[PDB]
């Protein structure tokens, strides 16, 4: 009866993370959070007493404490925390940077999680649970106009390594899902791509779709689900890996 | 004349020593510094004269960043390098005692203030094929106890050096760590924030580092940051993260 908290579960990898979690087990309870009310009420209508949703922006700590205390006031237990919520904008070249937009990007993919763990860490230590970060391949690779988003996940990799080395009662990990057929790649192909992104990387993100090499949302979500359901191995605690790493072969579909 | 360099945090530690080395190897270089303490800046003005200019204020405000860049073009007409030597260690705290508002102010000094200054000066940096030098730290890769916000902010700055060097081929960015230097920050580690938020084993590593005379003088790494701004960043290490004593950065050593 593991209690798993997942962020941004209204679309993309988030909604599938709770979909795979409800497929491998029938006693696991998931507390989700997002900003769109319609797709979150559909998840509870579909799963009933196994899913509970909080509609709000993770940048507001008022709804972060709403998500954590609801799991304690509902089940008195906090096992896993999968940080699967983030934005991509601002997608802009270094010659056209808005710093206040960069902090807005950092307040969702990094500062939102540092505050989220600090609120749920006392409950996570009581179960010796796992903290799984949903990182990205842009933390060590160059991507055009991804200066904010690329360094966004690089700081998450450091926060994953620091958390695993500081409080060893819990275990932290940061795993990149690769390239997944979500609405983010839709934004890369039909909006922020032709505007500010270059030509070489753009035709790659679009050529990888027509030839059908884009992963479905449930392929990497199964890795984050099993890592949140069975636990993180000891030899990879705090490291940064990808979903298809041989060390995580026991978490593949 | 020669080149014009912009160095941040020219008050304490390494930032002041970078100014001393830049004037030590050249006589045409003029440095435009910025810092919040007027006491050590007005002293550097009377030591070098018309080779040094300063702006008193915090780098978190864009009005100070623009006042430093605009003064460098109305005075000498160009900007040839950028030395981002401004950082803060606090808040040092445990994961169970995290203050998010205090974590942001570190990022707004060590990261968001730098990414704001690079773009304001980017139109001038590209006109001279300049070199942007980032002063990072060893905490971007290794783990340090309770160095949560500091170690993670250097990791974001290192990625920005690679992004800046790959997007604008007219500029050259690098992120060099000075190792562990005998500055005012290491004094704060062994005495202030040490017996407060950090472990015991890592402090016996840092306090034993001073008792072993292993603390580098700020003259050694500042020479690497200064020579990289004068002679320029090589192409074989453009956008990478290195240390001061890297074999690729040997020609920038004293
Ligand atoms: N797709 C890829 O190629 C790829 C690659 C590398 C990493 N990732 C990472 O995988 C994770 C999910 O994939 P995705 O981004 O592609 O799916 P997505 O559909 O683009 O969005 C992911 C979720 O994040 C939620 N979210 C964003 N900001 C929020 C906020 N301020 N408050 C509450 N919820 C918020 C969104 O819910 P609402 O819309 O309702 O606010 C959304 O459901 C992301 O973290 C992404 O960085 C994806
Ligand atoms: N010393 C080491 O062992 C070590 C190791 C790794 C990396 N580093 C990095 O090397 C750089 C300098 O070394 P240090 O930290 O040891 O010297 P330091 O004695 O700690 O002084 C830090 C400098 O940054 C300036 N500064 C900080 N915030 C500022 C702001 N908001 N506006 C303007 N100036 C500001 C300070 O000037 P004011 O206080 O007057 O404003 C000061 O000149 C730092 O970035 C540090 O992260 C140092």
């Amino acid at each position: 009866g593991k209690v798993i908290l997942v962020t941004g579960v209204s679309r993309g990898i988030g909604k599938s993370i709770v979909d795979v979690l409800f497929s491998l087990d029938k006693d696991t309870v998931v507390y989700g959070v997002a900003r769109s009310e319609a797709p979150l009420k559909k998840l509870k209508e579909k799963y009933g007493d196994r899913f509970f949703y909080v509609v709000g922006d993770i940048t507001e700590d008022s709804v972060l404490k709403q998500l954590v205390n609801a799991a304690v006031k509902g089940h008195g237990k906090i096992d896993s925390l999968v940080a699967n919520a983030g934005v991509l904008e601002p997608v802009q070249n270094v010659n056209e940077i808005d710093v206040n937009a960069w902090k807005k990007l950092y307040d969702i993919n990094f500062f939102s999680i540092v505050s989220l763990v600090g609120i749920a860490l006392p409950e996570l230590k009581k179960t010796n649970g796992n903290v799984v970060f949903v990182s990205s391949d842009a933390c060590n690779m160059y991507f055009s106009s991804w200066g904010a988003y690329g360094s966004s996940k690089a700081a998450l990799n450091h926060f994953a390594m620091t958390l695993a080395n500081e409080e060893r009662q819990v275990k932290a990990i940061a795993v990149a899902p690769g390239i997944v057929d979500t609405d983010m790649q839709v934004n890369i192909r039909e909006n922020v791509g032709p505007s500010s992104m270059s030509a070489e990387q753009l035709k790659m993100f679009r050529g990888l779709k027509e030839n059908n090499q884009l992963l479905d949302s449930s392929v990497p979500a199964t890795v984050y689900a099993k890592l949140a359901l069975h636990g993180i191995p000891d030899g990879v605690n705090g490291q940064y890996l990808s979903y298809n790493d041989p060390a995580l072969a026991d978490f593949m579909p």
